[PDB]
């Protein structure tokens, strides 16, 4: 929660995860947590933070993008949750949610094998895009500032990159 | 929503919101709502309800400056978020929003030291200021 934005916290994270369930499991239930109720304004270092836990290339890895992606059944918290309930209200955060996943997809080769071959993480991938697509058809989305996707050049490669991910 | 004009719940509010954290949240989450989904001419009954709550000298005053300018997250807006939301239609409810937030700095020092000493508060109370000025 306090200590974000250091490159000492996220290596101590990395450090004790490893090969870890009961740790990974709090740390992706605080870093989720920390995604859903949070100023818009200091979410991306909690998603740059939660990339970097997912990004483990240990055994654990198809569990902890399952959690974080989906979350724990019956709670409805989770990346695609947090983005589904951010879709009309806070669409800053519900687009950040996206950016990070963009950057997961294309950069963990596991966590694109587990997208393509799933199908309903398909389908809600494919809910955000147009989503995004539409929204964006109607600078710099960190300013938390009136909510309303500004088109800027984050958000224009964020969709033409969340685009060629889907299959 | 309904005895906020009167003055006994303003004293049922300020004696049970005095330090306990959780209560302080309920009636913030609620007094939030209805400055933000509420009809635009009976704000004042619930803003100047708001002052009594932020102004009260407890150990747990900042917080509520806090969770009144920001807003508690994922769920009710903020002074500065309604604002945001308002400036285009509904430009009133932002108008009676400042009205608040100036008579609450002006008369209230633990919250200059918070909108003089956080940034972003501090930015979003500029632009805030002159979009009153532009539409007057």
């Amino acid at each position: 929660e306090d200590c974000s934005n250091s490159e000492e916290t996220v290596k101590l994270l990395r450090f004790c995860c490893w090969e870890n369930p009961q740790f990974s499991s709090t740390v992706l239930s605080e870093l989720l947590w920390q995604v859903a109720y949070s100023y818009t304004y200091e979410l991306r270092p909690y998603l740059d933070l939660l990339l970097q836990i997912l990004l483990i290339e240990d055994s654990w890895q198809t569990h902890r993008i399952h959690n974080a992606l989906k979350g724990i059944p019956d709670d409805r918290d989770g990346l695609f949750d947090t983005i589904q309930r951010s879709k009309n209200h806070y669409q800053k955060r519900a687009y950040q949610c996206i950016k990070c996943m963009v950057a997961l997809f294309s950069n963990c080769p596991v966590a694109y094998q587990i997208l393509q071959g799933n199908g309903d993480l398909k389908r809600k991938w494919t809910w955000a895009v147009e989503w995004l697509g539409d929204e964006l058809e109607r600078q710099s989305n960190e300013t938390s500032n009136g909510y309303f996707l500004e088109r800027s050049h984050s958000a224009r490669m964020t969709l033409a990159k969340a685009c060629e991910l889907c299959p």
